[PDB]
């Protein structure tokens, strides 16, 4: 599994060409590692090898990534806030996005993605069935505007690899 996305993480950067793309995997007992790091004019250090503390992110957040499943950050300029909310479990029976063109992001994620210099970030989740496996994110510099048919075509990119690291995890 770490051994195939290390090709991976190669194949997607040349399709979305962006200058660093990484795959993040979760483990139960919270804990994540980095099985693959590309980077491009070397604008950014290597994290490969780093284990990232779940603390870094809640859980609201994560749930869009089970019924979002869309992921796009704005450009971190335009300062969006996006914080908790008072008794907000919103019950609904299935209706997937059904939100916003964007996904604001506390200021969390402001500074963490400025400080790696990063002005846009373009992140896809990978799902399995009904659990998460595994997290596919690209960052880069103003890397112009996004088009929703060209996301597409990505999306269905990142429904792939989830059936490589899924039928990785058999034989693995
Ligand atoms: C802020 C000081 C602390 C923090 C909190 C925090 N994070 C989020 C949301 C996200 N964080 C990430 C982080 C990553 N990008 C990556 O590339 C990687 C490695 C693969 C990580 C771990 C991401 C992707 C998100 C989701 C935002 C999005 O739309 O993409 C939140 C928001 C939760 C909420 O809804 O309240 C918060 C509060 N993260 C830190 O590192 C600090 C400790």
């Amino acid at each position: 599994l770490d051994q195939i996305l290390r090709a991976t993480v190669e194949e997607v950067r040349a399709f979305l060409g962006t200058d660093r793309v990484k795959v993040y995997r979760f483990d139960p007992e919270g804990h994540g590692t980095v099985v693959a790091e590309a980077r491009g004019g070397e604008r950014l250090p290597s994290l490969l090898g780093l284990t990232f503390p779940a603390g870094d992110i809640p859980e609201e957040a994560r749930r869009l990534f089970r019924l979002a499943q869309v992921r796009v950050i704005v450009d971190v300029e335009a300062q969006s806030r996006s914080i908790s909310q008072p008794e907000s479990w919103g019950l609904s029976a299935r209706v997937p996005l059904g939100e916003p063109l964007q996904r604001p992001v506390d200021p969390c994620h402001v500074h963490y993605l400025k400080s790696m210099g990063v002005a846009s970030s373009l992140v896809v989740p990978l799902m399995h069935h009904q659990e998460l496996w595994g997290l596919l994110v690209s960052h880069h510099a103003e890397p112009r505007p996004y088009s929703q048919e060209e996301l597409q075509v990505v999306q269905l990119l990142a429904d792939q690899v989830s059936i490589a690291i899924a039928q990785a995890e058999l034989s693995l």
